[PDB]
């Protein structure tokens, strides 16, 4: 995240860290949100390689024992029959992680809660992007988990010729593009929580960002629209 502060410990309890094993240590590749005790849901391009992969829940800092961790393997994945890697921009961009073991939930490792099958803010509603993604556009990931202020920008804002063009789709959401803040590598996969009747739900998958930069001014940040995909996650955790 690119101008964020750092987040509360307990404001974000269905925040995961997704990390691949990498020689002897565990690295962080992409945020996740826990969704049932053994699921957590997060962008298909984070599991395009075949690494050994796994969630850490109740994770605050990457770099230090917060007390809180849980640590499970991932199991098996899910990814949308419909992703294609070298076609991010036709979206689908999400994928559902089977846990090895049921986490143990707790103020800081909760379930996230999801919009309604076909909810669609309405421009410029209020939301937050979490993760440990870079802090600076070629910069290095946050030790801390980050929050950002990124308000949606609507499909006919986000797809006319000055922001995304073509390259978003109504199965995405578009949220900030003020050239200060934004979501950047290795925040993907992670939430988009959005504040509606009073509760946060996490409308967002982080899916990407523009080449040129992950805060560029008419370049929001692009999530996979979660209320597109209810019930394929249904059908999904339903079946497995
Ligand atoms: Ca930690
Ligand atoms: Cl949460």
């Amino acid at each position: 995240v690119v101008g964020g502060t750092e987040a509360q410990r307990n404001s974000w309890p269905s925040q995961i860290s997704l990390q691949y094993r990498s020689g002897s240590s565990w690295a962080h590749t992409c945020g996740g949100t826990l969704i049932r005790q053994n699921w957590v849901m997060t962008a298909a391009h984070c599991v395009d390689r075949e690494l050994t992969f796994r969630v850490v829940v109740g994770e605050h800092n990457l770099n230090q024992n917060d007390g809180t961790e849980q640590y499970v393997g991932v199991q098996k994945i899910v990814v949308h029959p419909y992703w294609n890697t070298d076609d991010v921009a036709a979206g689908y961009d999400i994928a559902l992680l089977r846990l090895a073991q049921s986490v143990t939930l707790n103020s800081y490792v909760q379930l996230g809660v999801l919009p309604r099958a076909g909810t669609i803010l309405a421009n410029n509603s209020p939301c937050y992007i979490t993760g440990w993604g870079l802090t600076r556009t070629n910069g290095q990931l946050a030790q801390t988990l980050q929050q950002a202020y990124l308000p949606t920008v609507d499909y006919a804002i986000c797809s006319s010729s000055s922001y995304w063009g073509s390259t978003v789709k109504n199965s995405m959401v578009c949220a900030g593009g003020d050239g200060v803040r934004s979501g950047c590598q290795g925040d993907s996969g992670g939430p988009l929580h959005c504040l509606v009747n009073g509760q946060y739900a996490v409308h967002g998958v982080t899916s990407f960002v523009s080449r040129l930069g992950c805060n560029v001014t008419r370049k929001p940040t692009v999530f996979t629209r979660v209320s597109a995909y209810i019930s394929w996650i249904n059908n999904v955790i339903a079946s497995n």
